């Protein structure tokens, strides 16, 4: 719909009377004025606003009577109205013309037609006049015909070049939302409920993602609200404009302020939360209003005594120190509070605190008489022009801080007064102590730099200057001394077969330093010195071991020698050798570029472009201190919320892309990567986030926690996507990387026993129902199904495997005493052995060992087992029927647990030795002592787990003694009901490790040659129920754990058997990067 609201800018220096000006015609004095309804702004005061936060008509108003000084007063305006809105209508009005002479009428108009109306860097005055008096005049009904006329006259400049008219069509519910902020009473307006309040009014611009976005920047364009875009009071925080401004203009004339006396002024005249408190000083600073000194107190530049303070400087004669001048025609408003809060921050040291001095228009540093700093403002007497005058002591820390300052000064005129870069930059220098000082232009010293002589006077030879005396921050005098270029080094040719690439900074070669390989970046004359100085600003300081470091600079051919990758980038490994990419290799990887960028989002720099273009692979030995790195810190492949093109970058636009990243190394195929070929589909597939699951879509083997991170990750919402140092934290995780599957079981699903077949399925058993229910398990395809195979329930599970017959079976012993034997090769082939006097609780096999709960134990023949009723070779009466055997171990001689006894056999299945293990009561606890055996591992000494037990007993077979105790709640007690203690089952590694598993969801790794916590693997589920070790269909060693996860769910994990070794490579590996990266920094 047609708007037809537009903006009034009143502004003119103090003193002018314009407000009355306004009133005739119909901080800042704001109202509306239909005439087309005129939202007025008048800038009456020196409210910043109108730099601080920069469809509207500038009237410029100023008093005739006292002059074409005003005249030139006013330029700083013109200039702050052109460096914001040049295409922006200029009303110049003069005024009290009733109190100026004619004289000075045609004084002024001849002014601002000699230097004005035609003056380039000025915004095109459209129009002026002059008025007699506020009182009313013929003058001010042609002025109110100009500005009606003109402002439709702007709007029509408008649509040539912006494409809008004073009746601009804007969405209509934009125009709504205008009126429903109108309609709002709050005590302390700040806005956050606006989410509701677009639920009030039904729920209009739902784009949440683009049209919101669009409603509330037209709202601080239109001059509605605002918002306040990195601070935190910032997105959910719309204040209402008469606030902002009342209350911080206020402050300001509540000049070294303590912060504390601040605070409690404020607390009485506005009781803001602390929160807001924090927020308003940091406005504060945003606004110019007051600036950080120490964390206790307030500068307010405004106010600061203008009567530059008595310095006495020591050094007197000329060649003691160094001066650099800048001229201009004007300083720009609120040029110097903004130099100042840059320059407060300089120290000689940063590679006591200093005496400082505040002029208003200068600051003084004192430090030590070896070396201080002034910089302030000075003029000379037929020199219109204005300037700076810089001085420090002519030594190398006094070179130090004058780099530092003139950095400080050029990058703020860069970022907030482009236009002037005018800026005359002037170098004073004598032949002799005593005498004038001469000038000279920065760009003719840099010509004599580039002959690297000294300068000479053309009339005397015999009086010459070392340039570096005069300007060594054109010589780079002020390197930390690990980067100066050691010129008998360096060795490179410029020669077209060593170029590895170029851009807009010149171009880069290959060469050698110090006998390894580096890359040289040469700013071959692209407005050299200065990108020069920027990136060298930018590259010390930052000293991380995943980024690329710099190694010596050199101003005499103007170089940046850096690292040079031995593998290049990752973008050619996806596509070149995916040998090279192991699995052990890509979890590295991603480690070392999360490492990255937690760093540099520390340090507040946005990398806005990851991609595997940027990485930089250092060697692919996987197990290296060093492998990857991201380049030049400091496309398709964008977040959709920055892909809009209408926010701002922030660390969560880098995690997204992060994520991103992380899908591009999973599928090593680069698959996202070949999808960039049809980019119409490639980047809006980022735009819709809907990427497809890696696994299924590419046939990409399977790694969850990093399949669940990249989901994470990948969020549409900017506030829920996890933060970079959190990224970081997920990666570092030996689980992260030795977990390989994760099966979830079907609902109410209680598996009692397993058996894997070692030739990919398992056979599972089932506790759920009250009938023999047999499960299968396909590794394969993840695939399940399940029958009832006999009455009672199946108890334990064993493979029989025949490879001489070309056969196998599956034994189920079940509560009822049977035995159903069926044939893996054949469903149908089902038959049962001769019934047990009582159940069966443990099978073992060749003999097919069967124990049951009578204490009885069944040797079956190998061969045998395959005939219907066959009976067993003999029978053992090991126990009786309150002592059942639980536990058949081998590791050919036979142990195992009965009761509290641990028996062992012979080949001829004779006892020979029946240990009592009750005695070990001394010791412990005869709770847990006198308890029935559940497992038994045999290595060179017996681990023993009794039922209920916390502890677990180490037994001497040799001796038949107790030689130790394992404390497991011990262990959970240094970790900080579900910490039950239990003890589960045991599995034993050769390699010294020991898997405990436990009641809660915890797995415990000992290291059996020392009896030692390797580490604690938890909240893996509910309860853990048994495990197994078991060799995979592609000859890899596993671990399958099989736990409860009460919703009686159940699933199946499957860990990589190395995860002990993992744990300890891990940590190593992060140690040793850790103490890198302290190097690094200290060095400096």
């Amino acid at each position: 719909v047609p708007y037809n609201r537009m903006k009034l800018m009143i502004v003119g220096n103090t003193g002018s009377g314009k407000t009355t000006l306004l009133q005739q015609l119909m901080g800042i004095d704001v109202k509306d004025w239909p005439i087309l309804v005129l939202n007025v702004w008048d800038f009456a005061g020196r409210e910043e606003f109108y730099s601080t936060h920069p469809r509207a008509l500038y009237l410029a108003v100023y008093d005739l009577s006292k002059g074409q000084a005003e005249v030139d007063a006013m330029k700083p305006w013109l200039f702050n109205i052109k460096a914001r809105a040049s295409s922006s209508p200029v009303i110049l009005v003069g005024t009290h013309l009733d109190v100026s002479d004619e004289k000075q009428r045609k004084a002024c108009m001849s002014k601002i037609t000699k230097e004005l109306l035609n003056k380039r860097g000025f915004p095109a005055i459209r129009d002026y006049h002059f008025v007699n008096a506020t009182e009313e005049s013929d003058a001010l009904a042609k002025l109110r015909k100009t500005i009606i006329n003109e402002s439709l006259n702007f709007k029509i400049r408008d649509q040539l070049v912006v494409g809008q008219l004073i009746p601009d069509c804007y969405v209509e519910l934009e125009k709504i939302i205008l009126s429903e902020r109108k309609n709002v009473p709050i005590e302390f307006p700040v806005i956050d409920r606006k989410r509701l309040l677009q639920l009030v009014r039904e729920n209009q611009l739902q784009l949440d993602e683009n049209e919101l976005p669009h409603a509330v920047h037209f709202l601080n364009e239109s001059g509605v609200l605002l918002h306040f875009q990195a601070l935190q009071l910032s997105d959910l925080y719309f204040v209402e404009p008469k606030w902002l401004c009342k209350i911080m203009a206020q402050i300001l004339t509540v000049g070294i302020i303590s912060r504390r006396d601040v605070e409690k002024f404020l607390s009485k005249k506005r009781k803001f939360p602390k929160n807001y408190m924090s927020q308003y000083f940091k406005l504060l600073e945003k606004f110019q209003i007051a600036l950080p000194i120490g964390e206790e107190y307030l500068l307010v530049p405004s106010s600061l005594s203008d009567h530059r303070p008595v310095i006495e400087l020591p050094h007197c004669e000329n060649s003691e120190i160094i001066i650099r001048l800048y001229e201009m025609p004007y300083f720009p408003m609120g040029f110097w509070s903004r130099l100042i809060n840059r320059l407060l921050e300089i120290s000689p040291y940063m590679l006591l605190r200093p005496n400082r001095m505040y002029w208003r228009q200068g600051i003084y540093l004192n430090w030590s008489p070896e070396a201080y700093c002034l910089v302030g403002s000075e003029v000379l007497d037929n020199h219109p022009e204005s300037f700076l005058k810089i001085t420090v002591p002519s030594c190398r820390k006094g070179c130090i801080l004058l780099g530092q300052v003139v950095d400080h000064i050029d990058s703020l005129m860069e970022e907030w007064f482009p236009g002037l870069l005018l800026l005359k930059k002037w170098a004073l220098y004598s032949f002799n102590d005593g005498e004038e000082h001469q000038k000279i232009l920065l760009d003719d010293l840099m010509k004599k730099a580039e002959e690297g002589d000294l300068l000479v006077n053309p009339d005397q030879p015999r009086l010459t200057i070392p340039i570096s005396q005069i300007a060594p921050d054109l010589i780079l005098a002020d390197l930390p001394r690990n980067i100066m270029l050691n010129n008998d080094e360096l060795e490179f040719e410029q020669a077209p077969e060593f170029l590895l690439g170029d851009g807009s900074f010149g171009s880069v070669y290959r060469a050698a330093y110090e006998g390894e390989e580096v890359a040289v970046k040469i700013f071959n004359k692209h407005t050299s010195l200065r990108l020069l100085r920027q990136e060298l600003v930018v590259l010390c300081h930052l000293h991380h071991p995943s980024l690329i470091s710099l190694l010596a600079a050199g101003i005499r051919p103007r170089m940046l020698v850096m690292e040079l990758a031995s593998k290049g980038s990752l973008d050619r490994l996806l596509q070149q050798d995916k040998a090279s990419l192991t699995r052990t290799l890509q979890h590295r990887i991603a480690l070392h570029v999360a490492d990255g960028l937690r760093y540099l989002h520390s340090a507040m720099i946005i990398y806005r472009d990851l991609k595997p273009h940027n990485v930089l692979l250092f060697t692919l030995y996987p197990n290296a201190a060093i492998i990857a790195k991201i380049a030049d810190y400091g496309p398709g492949f964008r977040a959709p919320e920055v892909a809009r093109g209408n926010v701002i970058y922030n660390q969560q636009a880098d995690v997204y892309s992060f994520g991103l990243l992380l899908y591009d190394i999973l599928t090593t195929g680069g698959r996202i990567v070949e999808g960039l070929k049809f980019p119409n589909e490639f980047d809006e597939l980022e735009i819709q986030g809907k990427l497809p699951d890696p696994v299924k879509e590419y046939g990409c083997a399977p790694w969850p926690m990093v399949e669940k991170l990249i989901k994470q990750c990948l969020k549409e919402n900017p506030q829920e996507r996890p933060t970079s140092a959190q990224v970081f934290d997920i990666l570092n995780s030996a689980e992260l990387v030795c977990l390989t599957r994760r099966i979830l079981l079907p609902k109410n699903v209680i598996v009692e026993c397993m058996v894997a077949t070692h030739h990919a399925s398992i056979w599972l058993g089932c506790g759920h129902t009250d009938r023999g229910q047999l499960s299968f398990l396909d590794l394969n395809t993840e695939g399940y199904t399940s029958e009832e195979v006999a009455d009672s329930r199946i108890l334990c599970l064993a493979l029989v495997h025949l490879p001489v017959e070309k056969e196998s079976w599956i034994v189920s012993g079940t509560q009822s005493g049977t035995l159903l034997v069926i044939n893996t090769e054949d469903g149908k082939k089902r038959h049962t052995l001769e019934k047990m006097t009582d159940s069966v609780t443990c099978l073992y096999c060749n003999f097919l060992l069967v124990g049951t709960a009578d204490g009885k134990l069944a040797i079956f023949e190998d061969k045998t087992v395959k005939l219907k009723g066959a009976a067993p070779l003999k029978i053992l009466n090991i126990g009786n029927v309150s002592t059942p055997l639980m536990c058949l171990s081998e590791s050919n001689v036979m142990w195992g647990g009965c009761g509290t006894k641990i028996f062992s056999f012979s080949n001829d299945f004779t006892i020979q030795k029946l240990i009592e293990t009750r005695t070990s009561q001394l010791f412990s606890y005869a709770a847990f002592s006198d308890s029935n055996i559940i497992t038994v591992v045999v290595d060179t000494a017996l681990y023993i787990a009794k039922q209920n037990s916390p502890v677990v007993e180490v037994w001497d077979k040799k001796t038949e003694k107790l030689c130790g105790l394992i404390d497991c709640v011990h262990f959970l007690r240094e970790v900080m009901m579900s910490y039950s203690g239990r003890v589960k089952t045991l599995c034993l590694q050769k390699n010294t490790a020991l898997w405990i598993g436990t009641g809660g969801g915890h797995i415990l790794l000992l290291d059996l040659s020392t009896r030692r916590l390797i580490r604690v693997i938890y909240n893996f589920c509910n309860s853990v129920r048994v495990m197994m070790t078991a060799q995979l269909g592609s000859l890899k060693n596993v671990m399958l754990v099989l736990g409860y996860n009460r919703e009686i769910q159940s699933c199946l994990t499957v860990w990589d058997i190395n995860l002990p070794h993992e744990v300890q490579n891990l940590e190593k590996h992060i140690e040793v990067r850790k103490e890198l990266a302290e190097k690094m920094r200290r060095t400096s």
